[PDB]
């Protein structure tokens, strides 16, 4: 009965899906090859001009969909805010166009349920960050003080110091790199090194596990819901049902 | 009643299972001897004979196995396709032999499983590797942009740029070889790189603990069936059958 | 009807945390700043007037606090006790002033909730820790032995040989820094490190696997605590008292 | 009404636990002590006496221990025989008397369920072990062919070889220090060498893995049935019994 109604359908079929994917394998195909820079003036040309259609065929696409959809029900999602701006922004003539390949995420399904669930699980880890932050914020103030004055290319300041802290968690040359050089000026150095490498690994090893181990879950949730409209009852609920079930043949065996 | 079938038997028993272990153990360790460059002539010529010999008892065996199942159902299984394949290249006088001490998996049941186990889990992480391999590749053209010109052993192009992403993902040298190296010539590359290093360990252990704790399920549920026909029902489908029991007693005291 | 009353009522309220919050953040601000060694005389001067008002305003709240619960009351609480510490021992004209910033954890509760959990998850890895322990003390002893008279800058005495191999347990230039030159000497060094890596690697991620798994349970139990006044009730005793629903009905139904 | 009987109260003691707990840290501190090179040789003569009572006092410790047990049923525990052994090779006037430290863990009971919950984990990752020895020695076999010739140190011979897989695997230096010098000879070598790492590290982190949650599992339900003289019922068999009483009360209600 409706324009509006078949074009919907049209953005929402599997083969609309496959055209814009191919769409942004190619700009990103063109954007790596632009990195070549050994390229002829009408090779560079010729790529660039394949990146101006596929920024056209985007524009299309955006503008079927606040049609199909209206400016506040298009913008009442975060993928097509993210898929607005990012082709938006190539309209003003940043110089980091290859992002426009993060589209992939938000254009296939399952992939947009991968970022989700890793999005959706950032909250609960709030506090293992935040208790990571303060323990690098506090060893840094101490390496500045205690090592800036005679170590200044690692800890002449503040901003020196982090980095140097992130590399030392990271265990990268540590030790031959850092510590060791340290020591033969400080002796004791082993003394504050060793602890905090201790307690970011452990610190960050807690936050990556509660990321993954809820980003899995959500996803799988999402996948589920996406392939036959509810998810899975946890367990604890179904012992919950089974509760009431023995509750109502407990009642009715009064007589 | 039938040759066939007295063959299978053969071919099925424990005692040809370890006698074709023991073979392509031996051709394993002759291919190993083989790699000592201070090899006297005759002892090359003995070994190569051994080897030779390895592979004959190989087509036996696969001939046994062609006859005792017929054409279509030894094809029928990728095992034994694999078990053709690795046999069969080996009669075109590639320089890889020492693959051949693969079979040791396809032979091996227990080892089957846990192969088995890990490509059965490749599927359900194609989405966290896609995410990663759009990470790497939207990174590569960045750094290449970024640093090739100014550092082009590392990042002079996409491939170079790949290259030294993984070795930074794997946070070897990462700092003390590449970064800080990059950051005297763009002192805030660190800006790229943290969050690179941030983002790629976590997608890189997510999409490793997926595999891992799948396939060990999937292995685990084979290793079932392999000994007793059947695996254990998961609990949801225990609960589920469970709240069956209660529904029958529900609707049977009616009256 | 009291003084006393309407204090810890303000002592408790979100607005008197926030403000504790706020001034713990600026104390830390200032501490950071003054790591910056190139600043005027006048401005440093400033900061330290800043820290000494921030470190006013801890008093009179742990007196506020002190007062609204009296000394046994207050004293009851580790965090307490760890508040008055922190800026007690701050009225003692030790260095590391920046330690002050660890009160975001004990005035933020989930923070706190974060590290009681890992606190409390220290009993359990205790034998774990312990066997690391012994691993470590032994490999020393032998090390030094071993390799202190050839290698005296990394085994020379004990204290060398833990650092050494705390260094190799993390892999850090284990191998090209430390264990390859040791082979020059003593060719078959690699008998004792390979064991040392995958023994410590093994136990120390079983250490860190099992802190972070009841951490994070006894967190979870604690946020709900602190939501609710109850946890969620383990599966095993779900399924007790099904079980004792079950037997109250077959006891039922004697007759 | 037996002296056996009375010394076996007394050797499983509390108190006689901790007086040998004592002895093997005494006899741990002294090995340690004899490792300071730097020591008068009437130091050195005092603490090998104390060592020499420390023997002493475990030869009768075993002693104690044989008789008010008998031959045949002290030599029924792994745990006594290896505190046999240890203590009787030091009656053969090896050199590592340093491993009597490990009679820590014999002795003390948390600690012996830490290491048997080990071993008894080792038969469930046998396959996942044997898949990584696999990958090894292929992959040693191919690097000494593709590479020892112009490589000699890293790669001359299957020893070296293997060696240097090991260290590539755990990571250390692979590209700086391995692979890029490899490359400017072998510029395809990185398909050999990231394939490598990919493959161990997912295997060796699925044999950790395996090995701690199994490990973990078998130590707590020793921990449990050594306090109650029970294990909990795995949820699996509590469901089963649960099916059971089901069964008994749609059976009985069939009048
Ligand atoms: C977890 C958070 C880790 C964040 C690290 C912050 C990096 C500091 C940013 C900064 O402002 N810099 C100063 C210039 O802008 C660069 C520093 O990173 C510093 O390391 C350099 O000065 C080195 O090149 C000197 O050795
Ligand atoms: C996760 C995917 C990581 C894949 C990495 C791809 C490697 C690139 C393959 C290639 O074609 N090369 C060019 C020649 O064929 C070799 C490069 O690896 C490159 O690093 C070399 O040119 C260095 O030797 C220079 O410093
Ligand atoms: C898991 C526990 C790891 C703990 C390591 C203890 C460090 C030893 C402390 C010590 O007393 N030292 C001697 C001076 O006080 C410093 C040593 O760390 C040592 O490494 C130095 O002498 C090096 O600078 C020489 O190469
Ligand atoms: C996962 C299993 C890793 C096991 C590694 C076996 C080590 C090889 C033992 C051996 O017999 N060697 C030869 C002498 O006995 C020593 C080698 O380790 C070798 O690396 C040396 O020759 C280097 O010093 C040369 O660069
Ligand atoms: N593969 C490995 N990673 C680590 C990380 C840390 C560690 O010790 C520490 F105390 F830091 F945790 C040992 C190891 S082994
Ligand atoms: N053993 C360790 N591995 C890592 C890996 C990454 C890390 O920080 C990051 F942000 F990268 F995750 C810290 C550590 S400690
Ligand atoms: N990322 C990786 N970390 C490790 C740690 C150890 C290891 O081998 C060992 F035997 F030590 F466990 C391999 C790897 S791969
Ligand atoms: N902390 C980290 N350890 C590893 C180990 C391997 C890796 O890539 C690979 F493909 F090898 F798995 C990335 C990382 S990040
Ligand atoms: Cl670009
Ligand atoms: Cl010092
Ligand atoms: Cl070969
Ligand atoms: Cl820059
Ligand atoms: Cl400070
Ligand atoms: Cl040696
Ligand atoms: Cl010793
Ligand atoms: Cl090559
Ligand atoms: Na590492
Ligand atoms: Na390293
Ligand atoms: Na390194």
């Amino acid at each position: 009965s409706h324009m509006s109604r078949k074009i919907r359908d049209l953005i929402e079929s599997k083969r609309f899906q496959n055209v814009i994917t191919a769409i942004i394998v190619l700009n990103g195909a063109v954007l790596g090859l632009l990195t070549d820079t050994t390229l002829s003036a009408s090779s560079q040309n010729l790529l660039e001009r394949v990146d101006q259609l596929c920024l056209t065929i985007f524009i299309v696409e955006i503008s079927l969909k606040i049609y199909a959809y209206g400016v506040r029900g298009f913008f009442r999602s975060g993928w097509n805010l993210f898929d607005f701006v990012i082709v938006a922004i190539a309209l003003m003539p940043r110089t980091f166009r290859i992002f426009r390949v993060m589209r992939l995420v938000s254009v296939i399904p399952t992939m947009r349920r991968v970022v989700q669930g890793m999005l959706l699980a950032l909250p609960g880890v709030g506090s293992v960050a935040a208790l990571l932050t303060v323990v690098f914020y506090i060893a840094a103030v101490m390496a500045t003080n205690l090592y800036g004055a005679t170590f200044p290319e690692w800890f002449g300041d503040l901003s020196k110091s982090l980095y140097t802290l992130f590399q030392v968690m990271t265990l990268e040359s540590w030790s031959m790199g850092i510590v060791r050089p340290v020591m033969n000026v400080h002796p004791n150095a082993w003394v504050f090194f060793i602890p905090f490498i201790m307690l970011t690994t452990l610190t960050v090893l807690n936050l990556f596990i509660g990321i993954i181990v809820d980003a899995m879950a959500i996803t799988k949730e999402q996948e589920e819901e996406a392939k036959t409209g509810h998810h899975q009852e946890p367990i604890s609920q179904t012992l919950l049902h089974l509760g009431d079930r023995l509750d109502r043949i407990e009642k009715q065996l009064a007589q």
